[PDB]
RNA sequence: AUGGCUGUCGUCAGCUCGUGUUGUGAAAUGUUGGGUUAAGUCCCGCAACGAGCGCAACCCUUAUCCUUUGUUGCCAGCGGU
């Protein structure tokens, strides 16, 4: 399973963001510019998109696992669905700065949600103050809607899917420093070099990141059978 | 030379730690920021995530009612003074 050319075009894959931003370590990642904004290469792109979902498809068939992250509103949802369909996990509200460098302390963290979450239906709020059942349930909506959808991990991932470098430039130098491979959609404004498979593109549409994460929960359900 | 005990800033609201992270390093970060509160009190944000001593609470007393008991306490409903 793989992505053609011209549907991704569609969608508007080649445009960039103003050439007041750019960054000049893609310039091997440009076509040109029209109307002031950046246009991106995208025969160049479908390769570097390939070489990495032939590798992506070699873990998962492995059954290691991955983790999407998208911590911007216009796209904070397509990841969720696209998580649910691979059954995988992911981060789709807000990277807290230790989720792989201090997963000894997320992973405790990890115990205060569960039981917490047990006990929210054995009926454990009938029985406390209403005050005290205010404060277990109000901390519940935030842990479950911060590291909710990693609470079935075990461990640390063996990839780590990202979207725009730029934005979440703190995920990636976490996973630069337990050598996890790093699979990133890198806009025309970011720095890939932190990145090992750098995919060049867009992300700021909807229907653009729907043609990614939906590829790659494709390729995951070609791994785990 | 000390222990034990006390005053004191101050009943002011602060003081630190583990892990991660930034810096050659002293250290920084968290504990800053937007509001708010008697209060690093609480929420959101955030390379920080949690934790501890404190803060508050649990304690005593006082302000209201109910239940239980009625002496040497007390005096309404009834008699003798």
């Amino acid at each position: 399973a793989t992505v053609s050319m011209r549907d991704m075009l569609k969608a508007g894959v080649h445009f960039g963001h103003q050439t007041r931003y750019w960054n000049p370590k893609m310039k091997p990642f440009i076509f040109g510019a029209r109307n002031k904004v950046h246009i991106i290469n995208l025969e160049k792109t479908v390769p570097m998109f390939n070489e990495a979902l032939a590798e992506l498809n070699k873990i998962a068939s492995r059954k290691g696992k991955i983790l999407f992250v998208g911590t911007k509103r216009a796209a904070s949802e397509a990841v969720k669905d696209a998580a649910l369909s691979c059954d995988q996990f992911f981060v789709n509200h807000r990277w807290l700065g230790g989720m792989l460098t201090n997963w000894k302390t997320v992973r405790q963290s990890i115990k205060r949600l569960k039981d917490l979450e047990t006990q929210s239906q054995d009926g454990t709020f009938d029985k406390l103050t209403k005050k005290e059942a205010l404060m277990r349930t109000r901390e519940l909506e935030k842990l479950e809607n911060s590291l909710g959808g990693i609470k079935d991990m075990g461990g640390l991932p063996d990839a780590l899917f990202v979207i725009d470098a730029d934005h979440e430039h703190i995920a990636i130098k976490e996973a630069n420093n337990l050598g996890i491979p790093v699979f990133a959609i890198v806009d025309t404004n970011s720095d890939p070099d932190g990145v090992d498979f750098v995919i060049p593109g867009n992300d700021d549409a909807i229907r653009a990141v729907t043609l990614y994460l939906g590829a790659v929960a494709a390729t995951v359900r070609e791994g785990r059978s």
